[PDB]
């Protein structure tokens, strides 16, 4: 069946250079298909009114690089300072609760998801023996937008956003901010991407962990 | 005497009407903020308040069992049809699992913060949770910023209104960038709080009420 809810997400992680990646922040925006089929506009795009959201910070065991600390604006010490544990059972219960609130099937959407977000999410969940609904699929907007453009450049969020909306995203550089920016980009090309999703979305069960 | 809270969970409800019609939650948003973010409010180089970077957020929409009022649908921008079109169930087990997971991610004790909470948000949340037999963490306390701010102003000494919008306009002299939504209203509330953080933290430390002492608005 077609996915009924699209769950846009972004992860911020550290420790990748050690091949010991550990999520520091995750943000998810859940949007029903109908909202994407029929975008709202004020003349510019605005986000759907009916939108579920979950943003959770986690103190990673491994440190950010100074480049990824200036951008994201996190430090491992500061997440600790605000009293956050790591990616644990409580994160899993919250996430699974959140996903159960969505009409299935779910399509996870992440920019550069196949190379970063999805295998990273997969590693953390498998570490905790946690599974998503077996009908869950996922969509990486990076190859989608490349693929679509070829059917007729930089493919970063920053660049894509500037090329579709004339201006720079005032969205803070965070997981939540990045998902905001991604959802707008998706909305701007929604009929194409919905079509891409129907034909190209990958089963979540196919996704392999880092490990 | 209330415990010292380590996490302040700012929340707003968008409901289907006023108390007299046994309203239901159509939207809940929560912003969880560690006490230290409130004790030292971060400001950009231009010197204006900004939101804390370590900020957990949860926003959930729900289709009510009974209809909206005309006014509530207008205020909230939600309707039963739209929530139903988007496949949202009512306030159910899944909502409770998500909320309880979210709260368990916070360093306790937790102080819930809601504007006009003692009269509306807390008794409404209490009704919905009690209907499902759900409990919050044992030492949870509550702060209502409306009587808190009125009380602080009486001691410290305008202006007349203590509505959320009035307070934001007075303190920041601009319209909120909020979306006239639960999340937008929590955002507006957190900024109001930050504007008077040490006063309100002190108030909470001595005046915050036990969640366990909150009564349901009605029997569902």
């Amino acid at each position: 069946p077609r996915a009924e809810t699209f769950v846009f997400l972004d992860l911020e992680a550290t420790g990748l250079p050690n091949m010991d990646p550990e999520i520091a922040e995750i943000s998810l925006f859940a949007v029903h298909r109908s909202s994407l089929e029929n975008p709202e506009r004020d003349g510019s795009l605005v986000l759907p009114r009916v939108l579920d959201k979950l943003t959770l910070c986690m103190c990673p065991e491994r440190p950010f690089t100074a480049k990824a600390s200036e951008i994201t604006g996190l430090s491992s010490e500061s997440l600790m300072h605000c009293g956050k544990a790591g990616f644990n059972g409580a994160v899993v219960r919250t996430l699974q609760g959140f996903l159960s609130r969505q009409e299935g099937p779910i399509c996870l959407v992440a920019h550069n998801g196949f190379d970063y977000d999805f295998p990273l999410l997969c590693t953390e969940l498998q570490r905790l023996g946690a599974h998503l609904p077996q009908d869950t699929v996922c969509l990486d907007t990076l190859p989608a937008l490349r693929g679509l453009d070829r059917a007729h450049k930089s493919y970063s969020l920053a660049s894509l956003f500037h090329r579709y909306f004339q201006a720079e995203p005032s969205a803070a550089h965070s997981a939540e901010g990045d998902v905001h920016t991604l959802l707008l980009i998706f909305l701007h090309r929604a009929p194409e991407l919905l079509a891409w999703a129907d034909e190209q979305a990958r089963s979540w069960a196919h996704i392999e962990p880092m490990y």
